[PDB]
């Protein structure tokens, strides 16, 4: 009588239905799957990412129908730096403390194109490993849902070689933790518990994402595994070529994180 995802789901899509049309959509974060460790009572915000077809006249045309969604600052960056500024190294740009019915949302735009070759390359490694984690889907279709499944799949190779003990709920921490080694917006302390209170409180969301018994194999609590890594995105693999080992992935992928984190939140003051 009460599935949340829908009730959610309608929610976004009233947040949306005020803004430009775009290619695909998804609600990710700790304002639409619950997370543990939060006091309740704390408002986080609805966090989305938006797939468009172009970048610049997405936002043009929502300049004109929502101009409070934008700082003045973040105007004249929209409309008069170049397409290679705002998109950056991440290929998305973010808009936050954005109000819609007593609620907080914080959208990000990226475009088809980076969001395509970041999946499967992981040449950035941003937005891939943000899909590594629980998504809600409100628009979405056949090529979009294969990007996130090989996108899992290959994050879930990654946990395998990385994995010390042969533990099931140690693999889901390992993989939810690529995207977060290396971040430089989380606190020493709290980043281990981040990660708990993700995998603590979407156990079950886990358990159908990295569902892929050709890889490893569930048995309770443990798993068996042969370590299986030919085939990964071509970034990663070009940079390994010599030196195939986790601490050579974790070499890329936290050096990614450190600087793409940072370089976001400095083009998040130039944006709102
Ligand atoms: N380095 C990071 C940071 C975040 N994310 C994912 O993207 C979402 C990021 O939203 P964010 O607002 O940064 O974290 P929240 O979990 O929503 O915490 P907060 O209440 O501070 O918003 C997270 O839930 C996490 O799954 C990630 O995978 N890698
Ligand atoms: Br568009
Ligand atoms: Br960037
Ligand atoms: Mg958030």
């Amino acid at each position: 009588m009460h599935h949340h995802h829908h009730h959610m789901k309608d929610f976004i899509k009233e947040f949306l239905n005020e803004r430009p049309e775009v290619v695909a959509a998804f609600g990710y974060g700790s304002g639409v799957f619950k997370q543990l460790g939060y006091d309740s009572k704390e408002k986080p915000q609805i966090d989305l990412i938006l797939i468009v077809n172009d970048m610049k006249l997405w936002h043009k045309e929502n300049i004109k129908k929502n101009p409070k969604d934008y700082s003045f600052i973040g105007r004249n960056f929209f409309l008069n730096s170049s397409i290679d500024e705002i998109k950056g190294i991440t290929g998305i740009t973010y808009q936050s403390n954005i109000e819609y019915k007593g609620h907080l949302f914080k959208y990000g735009i990226i475009e088809y194109g980076d969001f395509v070759r970041h999946m499967q390359t992981w040449d950035s490694f941003y937005v891939p490993g943000r899909f590594q984690k629980p998504i809600l889907t409100i628009k979405s279709n056949n090529f979009i849902d294969e990007l996130i499944l090989q996108n899992r799949r290959n994050a879930c190779k990654v946990g395998l070689l990385c994995l010390n003990n042969k533990d099931l709920k140690d693999l889901y921490l390992t993989i939810c933790n690529l995207s977060y080694s290396g971040d430089t917006r989380m606190k020493v302390a709290e980043n281990p518990k981040k990660v708990e209170n993700i995998v603590g409180a979407s156990y079950d969301k886990f358990n159908e994402m990295y569902n892929f018994n050709d890889l490893y194999q569930k048995n309770g609590e443990r798993i068996e595994y042969e370590i299986d890594i030919d085939e990964l995105p071509s970034s990663l693999e070009k940079y390994i070529k010599d030196d195939k080992t986790k601490e050579k992935v974790m070499e890329y992928l936290s050096d990614l994180n450190r600087k793409e984190s940072s370089l976001q939140t400095m083009k998040g003051i130039k944006t709102n």
